């Protein structure tokens, strides 16, 4: 079932016009995987909701914009992502994506006004959906509003559950004492929520990071039209396009001071990602420190006992990993790329537009997706559940020689020397030198005074 | 709506319409990390369908019961054509050595086979996920396996049959172009001449040479790691077995994969892997720059270079170079999913690298969009590139490159003062050097032939 | 004519003109790895030295006897002011926790003063290496708290002021071009006009945003690990040591350093060096965009774009008249590249902590000292070299107006 | 000082140096970064080589013999590393690197009109450009320089390095053949393996790195000499390009050849970025490898403890750090950013040439040196004196509860994973629990259970 549009043919069951199959046609990149995200997709909704009430002051007419914004919010509420095919992969300026959103917010409102699908009429795409608008400050201006988003709904969410259930692990641990480890070492004595606090340090900074990576972000490029001076756009509406976006999201939303600047480079993209970089360093060494840490049970550090989930192995009967742990430390190798394609796109800008812009955006919300999503797994899945095994702990606190130190001021080195060349514990050879009674070891070793200064 | 299946975990509802089980049903719940975007790519999902048709005929020698071999085989060979797609829920950011989608195989497998064989779905009978569709294999061998066996179907059915179009429709228009001759540009300035044709003579050879590199670094993709089971050891799998399934892979596919013979190598790295990311990122520096080549030369219609006139197949009156946007894209993005590979790949533990997942992810993206890129930059550009020669004669005319063509002629020093006279005034060489009265438009056109100028 | 120290391997030739020891020997020969182009960051020793004068000074309060610490603060600023950079042969490549160069360090403070006070040199007498230069001090909080330092320090000193002088220049060229009317650029097509003067506006924009990206990057760049000792615990150290030494140090350089509040973060991992490197990576972006633009802007004498005339900064051909090249841009756009490359290099380091200590310490500050260093110099050079001596061809701009397919002065804003 | 001029003023050039005017305006315009930042000594090294060569062949081509033999002589010296404190120049010049170039003929027309007897800085009797540069570019004499610094880096550092590496891996392979470990996949308990396996696993990376390297060699030994300006070979002579190719195959003993296409070898340095991916591969491998080794001897009581690493340092009693595991890794992550670097510059050609030449070998040559002396290092100060922990290592293996695998083909895996389950709920052996549970004799766990068993296929 097709109908004309104009030369091109449009399936019946779709709100996309000619302009998108006609991108459909010469942008078979990668296919339907590729499609572009839908966060962009509901923020161009944001978007054209945004600008349809906004043009009510520049002429438009109070029905068509009702119309219009009506539609749009279906598109902001991800009721119409099948109306949209077109993928990553096109015009690095995403006018193709402003066309096919424009397209479908004409024909929903058409219908919504009862006129003909593929008509124009009476909402027009271009007169109407795209009024005050341009190609080049429309795609800059969701990738803005679907990064911030994204970074609001998810990203910082998901840390803030990692962060809060690391701190409660930090606490349930603090009085359990264990051998630290430098340069994977027997070391000086911490805390299992010591140790712990570090991790919650770092996702808090984590946090701090990615929201000061943000105030650009909240700058909008809508209003700078064609290069960036705001040609055949009404004064005012950059403002007020802005801060009607403001209301719509509860988020801080204002123009661009320069719109040369938001047009030519996006500079805050490359910014966020570099926070997300950050952050995915950070998780990839406490994940992977917890997954040692819970390595064995028997044959390895065997300090944490990680919640088992499903089973491990087809062969080793009852094995169970920590699959958890492999997730999130995939995801932080992921950003890691995703963060260098950023930075290429961003560095590649031409004189009034940079148009690498559909896959900047694209590798800035699979990072902070990934990201706000793996945390929440990784929280739920692993962290929550963590127990120490703390028999295996007191057994190899009892078994170091780094506790020998704690001797020094009542006898003054050989215990250690012997305790290592005979396999037997400290206790034990002081003991058999017959350097100290059984009492007095444990009077002067005390693992809990070697958690500080003095 | 749903039936009722378990594994060593205990039970879990499966949806009736759906050949997965319970072990899948798990990862589901457990693993919601990114949503359908994030499905394991459908390559990886093919390639377990041969993999596991490979293990099934091969393990009758080893006791298998041909009837369940037959129905395995059936099976499988629907999850290699594609038919099963929809019954793979399962992300990338699963487990680390895709046990997940092993189980999530096995599973679909074991079902159709039942259903084949009019059993109850989820019975585990006659085929037994494990002990049937599993047979002599791990998961840490079998995903390495379908990995490179999705890495090599990619590069040989997409990846290299675009860059082989791309190569040939340059080298068709290089030979077009041959006669054209237009300035050189070094540092971004204008250099001395050069053809379109040896301009455009450059990109073939870069895209020949991409093609080359690609080839080279294959040899390691079609080492398979099945028959190290566990550790690499081959613990629990019969002798020969490990040669016989990479065989019968081989005459499934057509491509020449062999056993590794390194099985700690093959279950502990993804080295061949991040070899082969290692080409696709310079073939993607080679198109990078063809592309934003292409690109500028084509700029204009009047304030750019304007030697080129590109195929306008959208609106932008305005239209612009939106292959080479595409391209160049997918240039940035196959440089950024290396990095990813490369991290991946150097973060193996003792006897299993567990970022297989995440690290196929990346090589498949990367060879998809190349291959893709390179049909699309072929047939939506390069094939219809026009040269604008009004434009091109014009620049040579009003270049000062040409000046020291009249050297031998008139000497140096008139030579000079003519370059130096036509750039302070803005006129041509020629205009200038007819005003100084040092010769006529005869002798200027006879002694300045660019077409001497192209050579040693 | 040299002079025999011991280590626990055996005896070494330790040359009599350095202040160096037998540590510092072995490890020359434990880590020959690369040459003499991967020497410790100059900057890394420097910081040290501010850091040993800080806790000479501070170790007063816990026992360290006033005379010893004096010849120690003194010879530790003579580290830190640069008159002893030949007494510190070490690579980068070293142990990941940068324990040999704290160890250089130690010796070379050491008999630096013990010879302001009179002793022999390699004898530990009557200042010890480790019982008074080290007092106080692990090597794992130590080269943390160094990193920060030299960190701080050249942003401050080079990649800042680096790029407030560009961002000055751009605003003067962008001032004075603000009436020159070109057509603008969007897919290398041509577009509806702007000015030169908005189009540098956006460069200097960029820049100035560069430096807000890099301040904002400092904050956990200040706080110091010093005091973490071994391994987070400050087991060893006195109560009181890290704020008081992160306060010296603080008033030694006028920057406003602070303790770590959490010192297991501080050992464990280097994510602030990771988010100042993700800065200088945007910082990168920025100004490859700006460079590459003038490069092509610059493009001619006739085949190329031609809107600017760069200043000449090399010989002319005579078999390429006219032609001048965009040298600057070229050293600011490889500069850039190379940022970028060092990201990954301190991202993978910054991946790969284990447990109570990151030590792929020595490599994460290298690339960043490294990063920082270009982009100030190249900014400065840049400036300099290229932007203050740019001109407008104000004859072929106009003239590709009047050419033009897209009142051009009633065109530049909205209506 | 002796005086000099170029178009923008006087210069004083320092009498007891080489360079010229041209040099030391490179030294006032281009200050970034600082000496570490110096042009790479294989580079000046290999621009004496290609010198060397240029005036052998261009007394074919008009240069007066007595000329070329100065030429040639003082070109021989920089190349052989003698004059090295007359290359005073950054890595961040132009793009092209031209000025290196410049430093080169006028460092070579410096000492070859010293042994003439003619004064230095007058251009007299050797012209910088007229003789030194003789049938050359700025263009494609950079570009030549660099796969000569490249090809010369990786057959003497960066493949011998690495076979050491590998011979010295191979060989603790066979002195750990007979010592049954426990394997570890997802870092948990696993089944068995020997210490041999588990390093022939090393050994094979190393191996392929090799041979990684060597299938990104064939286009680095591709030379531009001959393309001149923008590829045509325009203002020189026919036969140059093959003949100061085959000069330098000579010179090196490395198959050099002429590019086949010119255009493709100044417009981009693909080769650089293939042999950087080589690399790349290579520090993926060294990281596994290293942090392997690191890990396994980790301890001495809260680790793993397999392996007994050498001591680097001084003596926390029993600490013994991996030092060199750590100078490895630090150097794997440095190859990886490298890469990138080397990447972007690649990427970013524009139409006749790419100007990121000078950062491209940079790197190139960094990577290549620090793998190179990285894997000597490593060899000799860790993996010839690793020993392995047997008892320990045996403690480890024997209690691994994954041992109960061997128990699958007898028993079936549900009652070998209740034995498991069970074992480690109770804190038992496995065979303590499978005669309680009455799935096994005392007997038949024995004949089932062998490590020596479980190391290859049925």
């Amino acid at each position: 079932s097709f109908r004309i549009e104009y030369e091109l043919k449009v399936p019946n069951d779709k709100y996309y016009g000619a302009q998108t199959v006609r991108s459909t046609m010469n942008f078979k990149i990668g296919g339907v995987t590729e499609r572009m995200p839908t966060p962009v997709i509901k923020a161009f909704g944001i978007l054209k909701r945004a600008a349809a009430e906004v043009n009510q002051d520049y002429g438009l007419d109070p029905k068509i914009a009702n119309a219009i914004m009506k539609a749009a919010d279906e598109v902001a509420e991800g009721k119409l992502n099948d109306h949209f095919p077109l993928v990553v992969w096109q015009t690095g300026s995403g006018t193709q994506t402003n066309m096919n959103v424009n397209e479908v917010i004409s024909n929903r409102a058409i219908e919504m006004l009862g006129g003909e699908l593929g008509s124009k009429i009476p909402v027009h795409p271009n007169d109407h959906v795209n009024k005050s608008q341009s190609s080049n400050d429309t795609f800059p201006t969701a990738m803005h509003i679907a990064a911030a988003i994204e970074v609001h709904e998810v990203l910082l969410p998901g840390l803030q559950k990692l962060h809060d259930a690391l701190d409660a692990k930090s606490k349930e641990f603090a009085q359990i004492i264990k051998i630290g480890r430098t340069h994977t070492q027997d070391a000086v004595p911490l805390t299992l929520g010591q140790e712990f606090s570090g991790y919650v340090q770092q996702v808090k900074y984590a946090m701090t990071r990615i929201k000061a990576a943000m105030p650009r972000i909240y700058e909008l490029a809508a209003g700078g039209t064609a290069v960036g001076t705001g040609l055949n756009t009404r004064i005012g509406f950059a403002e007020k396009v802005a801060a009607k976006v403001a209301a719509l999201t509860g988020l801080p939303f204002v123009t661009a001071p320069n719109k040369f600047e938001a047009l030519a480079a996006h500079d805050a993209l490359v910014e966020l990602s570099g926070a997300m970089n950050t952050t995915a360093c950070s998780l990839m060494k406490i994940a992977n420190d917890i997954r040692f840490l819970g390595s064995g049970p028997r044959s390895g550090l065997g300090e944490l006992i990680l919640p088992e989930n499903e089973p491990g192995s087809s062969i080793m009967p009852g094995k169970v990993n920590p699959t958890q742990c492999e997730a999130m430390t995939m995801v932080a190798a992921q950003v890691m790329g995703n963060h260098v394609a950023v930075t290429v796109g961003g560095s590649n800008g031409h004189f009034e537009l940079n148009v690498f812009k559909p896959m900047m955006i694209k590798n800035v919300l699979h990072s902070a997706r990934l990201l706000g999503d793996a945390s929440v797994s990784f929280t739920e899945n692993c962290v929550v559940g963590i127990q120490a095994n703390t028999e295996r702990i007191n057994k190899l606190m009892n078994e170091s020689l780094m506790l020998v130190t704690a001797l020094n001021p009542h006898i003054g080195a050989k215990i250690a020397k012997t305790a290592h060349k005979n396999g037997s514990t400290l206790k034990e050879t002081a003991i058999e030198l017959g350097y100290l009674t059984a009492e007095q070891f444990d009077e002067w070793v005390k693992p809990k005074d070697m958690l500080g200064p003095k």
